[PDB]
């Protein structure tokens, strides 16, 4: 269930994805910090709490959902001067009660096994 189009949105988290380059790369929105967190923690938490982990996965990383025509969903990629691994190790760090302190599968802030 925890699939890109069953219990996580298709291209998840985009709020995240800005938040995360906001800070790693120095590229995003216009909005306030507090504004960019806020709204990926919102993104973050209509997820249920036993797919979190996977969606920032998917994020991170990317997922290539069966079908036919079937898109890559997330994933970070390159930015000028920005490689994905610096944007990777921050995009990980969002449950945390740093970031959006948001329980996983664990029942616990944390997703021991995303990263890497």
């Amino acid at each position: 269930s925890c699939v890109p189009g069953w219990a996580i949105p298709h291209n998840p988290l985009p709020s995240c994805r800005w938040y995360v380059t906001s800070r790693t790369c120095g590229i995003g929105p216009r909005l306030p910090w507090p504004e960019l967190k806020r709204r990926c923690c919102r993104e973050l938490a209509d997820i249920p709490a036993y797919c979190r982990c996977t969606a920032l996965s998917i994020l991170m990383d990317g997922a290539i959902p069966p079908g036919p025509d079937a898109q890559l969903e997330g994933r970070l990629e390159d930015l000028p001067g920005c490689p994905r691994e610096v944007q990777r190790g921050f995009a990980a760090t969002l449950v945390t009660e740093a970031e959006c302190n948001l329980a996983t599968i664990s029942g616990v802030a944390e997703c021991p096994w995303i990263l890497g």
